[PDB]
């Protein structure tokens, strides 16, 4: 026994074991030999040579926050925007010099197997990627992290661009498997959907339920340098297999094979209104993970700790819920079930601990997007749930009835039940009812949930509402995709920076340093060399490596206005056409973009975005002044690299219309400088920046209201503005589309009547800005050192800070950057 | 209207070729809506409530249709 140990099993940076340990898994685990080895399966001896050093600190980290019973947090989001996890887990174990050497060695190209590893398809946006770096900082300040959620075989769509048509082919990521996860079979846990509520004696029973087994996985995420690695739970369903003779449902009826695919497909997939599947993916992931989290409760040496109950007094001294958005809110009335039907303390106690455990992240502005759930849905499929939330409900207004008494209105207004034809329960109100702190994302994001969105929450408990804005995390978004800046940026200050980044402010001494300034264009311009030869590489077309690199990758809606870029493309394009000679600073215009299947503008925009390209760089005037690009099935690979090569950042969603914007702040932190509206996360960049130093343009928020309050008539515009007037005229004969006219049709009369963003409005002031963009490039090293004044104070936008801020602001734990002693 | 005369009909608004010019130039309905004093009343109460006293908020999409679409 006490001789089974971790201790002998690793001599890290040395090269002559990591060669070791590749052959032991090449062979060993993956029962290949290199006279049929493929670049896969060299792939993954890597993968798991690197990971033997992972798990042993997972290991040691694990343990640690066993003996230490550190207040441990769980981060449910049901979706993980992970990516590529090699490089990521070599540079943070400090083990990326030693492999690459070893695999030189062993004369494999590290580069060539980095590329193989698939894109991991948990996540699709914003609201996933930000739980991958709040995983990252979670570790970094060693905090007893848990991050939770379902695992989607299918991740979601891997997109195509066949004739300049989007299509969605599927992501089977899993299809050779994943060496970074454990399988726990052992864990499997039982999910109930439907039932009845036999309301017996003590209680209520929630009988004749259908089971769901969730089964889990496990996958470390490591730290900086600190030698803590934190775990990433995520759920995968099966159904009981029983289904052939064994329950006798069945023999005479196997019509519920039915049962077995609709329980499978909740972990298949990702989501991509009122479906069952989602409440069924959503309620599937809650409740395995509060069964983990109670089961780790009373098992963490506090199963010796009872005092009374293994109270769940002490509950919230030891448990940190975290909802992110209104996915996981079933948290709160499931962690009363079990508290109160299961366990059996009574409901105000047990209410206690849900608000004191419970805390919630709002990521949407426009009370359109909210999460809301028809009751005959909740009854049909979780009727003992319904129950709880209409007690919920009731008691939460008395509350307000101690309040603000004799209102009759907000009773109505602040409900949990919500009127009309179709009663629902709306989630959000759920959500701040039973968490103990609401919080936005971005300054101006929680404010106006404060004072619009949830207001008459906000007077009930205004303490509640909290903001904690947003970050990217250094490692990924800074020393992985740019090492070139990393490096320059260590001479000067040292490393400290990468697990403290608000000194990269020490970089603005060296402003005017002209060995600074020098050293800064030249990454800029490796960076853009290699992001111009991968254009050529994988995926064409002709890049000019030293054009003024404007990329756009945001999500194609109406509201991110890649329509208001594509008039400043026509813009530039037509001018380059009417004064053939004047000198213009080229460009290479880049967009990117995943459509979202079924909404038809953005696959009627990505169809402009590749024509207006069809016409330009093909046409002979415009040489290679102009080109306009669309980078293809943007994922985080590319991101960590585009983003290190882009010279302009494209953020201008109207104002009024961001909550935040995470791609913002990895733009700033890589030396690109910003045109975008005063709006989202944008404001305190351009607040901390300085706004001179930002291309800050268009309409503000109160502009808009004001435009909205008289009438927005976009016609007006068309006929004070001669070269608006004329691009809408050349998408409509079809000038970009000769063998189909009329396909632009419904673009144009979008914007021309019905633009719900205004375009039109901010299209003047727009290439205003633009052409600003283009004098100062045309002026190196006054460009290159807004630049470093940009970099330099990029310091409130590491994750790490957010984290920080939530850490001691909301869950009550404290930071800590200590290298565990390990390995 | 043809057979029986005009004079024998209540027809009425906006013929088609001026509903063509108010769209070539924009209609901009907030215009009407702060000329005529006597909509701004029927919007009002749309909004306010007066026909909805439970949900007052229910004709909210009717309301900004008109408003805005
Ligand atoms: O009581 C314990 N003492 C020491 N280490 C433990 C104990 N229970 C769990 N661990 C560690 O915790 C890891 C995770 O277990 P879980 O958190 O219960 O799912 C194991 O792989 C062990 O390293
Ligand atoms: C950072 C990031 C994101 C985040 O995109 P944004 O927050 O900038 O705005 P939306 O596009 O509107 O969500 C999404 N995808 C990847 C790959 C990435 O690195």
């Amino acid at each position: 026994r006490k001789q089974i140990s971790v201790r002998g099993l690793a001599g890290v940076e040395n090269v002559t074991e990591l060669k070791k340990n590749f052959n032991r898994h090449l062979h060993f685990t993956l029962v290949k030999d290199r006279n049929v080895a493929t670049p896969r399966d060299y792939y993954f001896a890597l993968a798991h040579t690197v990971r033997d050093h992972l798990v042993g600190r997972w290991i040691r980290t694990q343990q640690h926050y066993y003996e230490k019973d550190p207040k441990r947090i769980y981060y449910l989001s049901l979706e993980f925007y992970m990516g590529r996890t090699l490089q990521n887990t070599m540079v943070n174990l400090a083990l990326e010099n030693a492999c690459d050497e070893a695999t030189y060695q062993l004369g494999l190209d590290m580069e060539e197997l980095e590329e193989i590893e698939e894109d991991a398809g948990l996540g699709n946006g914003g609201l996933g990627r930000l739980a991958a770096c709040f995983l990252d900082s979670m570790a970094t300040l060693g905090l007893a992290a848990y991050g939770y959620g379902i695992r989607y075989e299918f991740g979601i769509f891997n997109q195509k661009i066949c004739g300049g048509w989007q299509m969605e082919e599927a992501d089977d990521w899993l299809r050779y498997g994943n060496p970074w996860e454990k399988a726990r079979p052992e864990f499997t846990l039982p999910v109930h959907f439907y039932g009845r509520v036999e309301h017996t004696s003590q209680g209520a029973k929630w009988v004749d339920t259908q089971v769901v087994l969730a089964m889990p996985y496990d996958t470390p995420v490591p730290g900086y340098r600190n030698n803590v690695v934190n775990t990433m739970r995520l759920w995968s369903a099966k159904a009981p297999n029983d289904f052939n003779l064994k329950d006798f449902n069945v023999g005479g009826y196997i019509q519920a094979v039915l049962d077995r695919n609709l329980a499978e497909n909740i972990s298949r997939v990702l989501y991509p209104e009122g479906k069952e599947l989602r409440l069924k993916q959503e309620y599937f992931v809650v409740a395995a993970t509060l069964q983990d989290i109670i089961r780790r409760f009373k098992s963490s040496k506090f199963g010796c700790r009872d005092p009374v109950r293994t109270n769940f007094d002490a509950f919230p001294d030891k448990v940190a819920i975290q909802l992110n958005d209104t996915h996981p809110s079933l948290a709160i009335p499931e962690l009363m079930r079990v508290l109160v039907d299961l366990e059996r303390l009574d409901w105000d106690k047990a209410w206690e601990v849900t608000v004191k455990t419970c805390a919630y992240t709002n990521h949407t502005v426009i009370p359109e997007a909210l999460e809301r759930w028809p009751v005959h849905l909740l009854e049909t499929l979780l009727p003992r749930h319904l129950q709880i939330i209409y007690e919920i409900n009731q008691r939460f207004l008395n509350r307000v009835a101690a309040a603000f008494p004799g209102d009759v209105d907000r009773l109505r207004r602040m409900s949990l039940v919500e009127e009309g034809a179709v009663k629902r329960i709306n989630m959000a109100h759920l959500c701040i009812a039973g968490s103990h702190a609401v919080n936005g994302v971005a300054r101006i994001h929680s404010e106006i949930l404060k004072k619009t969105i949830f207001k008459d929450f906000y007077e009930l408990e205004p303490h509640k509402f909290q903001n904690k804005t947003n970050g990217i995390t250094p490692r990924r978004w800074l020393v992985l995709c740019n090492p070139g800046l990393a490096e320059i940026i260590a001479e000067r200050i040292g490393e400290e920076y990468i697990s403290d980044l608000d000194q990269l402010r020490k970089l603005l001494s060296y402003v005017d340093d002209e060995a600074f300034i020098r050293d800064v264009a030249k990454v800029k311009q490796e960076n853009k060399l290699k992001f111009a030869a991968y254009l050529e590489r994988e995926y064409k077309v002709h890049i000019n490596p030293n054009s003024l690199f404007d990329v756009q990758v945001k999500r194609i809606h109406e509201y991110k206005r890649q329509l208001l870029n594509c008039l400043h493309v026509i813009t530039l394009y037509n001018r380059i056409k009417k004064e053939p000679n004047k000198f213009v600073v080229p460009r290479t215009v880049m967009i990117g973009g995943k459509a979202a299947p079924g909404y038809h503008m953005a696959k009627m925009i990505i169809k402009l975005i590749t024509a207006i390209g069809d016409v330009v760089n093909h046409d002979p005037v415009v040489g290679d002044r102009l080109r306009v690009i669309f980078l293809e099935n943007y994922r985080v690979s590319l991101a960590e690299k585009v983003i290190p090569a882009a010279d302009l950042s494209e953020q201008i969603s109207t104002a009024g219309t961001e909550a935040s914007g995470t791609g913002n702040m990895k733009f700033m932190l890589n030396g690109a400088l910003t045109i975008g509206t005063m709006d989202g996360a944008n404001v305190e960049m351009a607040e901390e920046a300085g706004e001179e130093n930002f291309f800050i343009f268009g309409m503000r928020v109160e502009d808009v209201d004001r435009l909205d309050q008289r009438g927005y008539n976009a016609q007006e515009y068309y006929d004070r503005i001669p070269e608006l007037r004329q691009i809408i005229e050349q998408l409509s004969s079809g000038f970009f589309s000769p063998k189909q006219p009329d396909l632009f049709k419904d673009i144009v009369n979008m914007l021309m009547h019905h633009d719900r963003f205004k375009v039109f409005a901010d299209y003047e002031e727009y290439v205003k800005c633009q052409e600003r963009v283009s004098a100062l490039y045309k002026n190196p090293r006054e460009w290159t050192r807004m630049v470093i004044r940009n970099i330099a104070t990029s310091g409130k936008f590491s994750s790490d800070r957010t984290i920080a801020q939530y850490a001691r602001e909301i869950w009550g734990v404290e930071p800590s950057r200590q290298r565990l002693p390990a390995p």
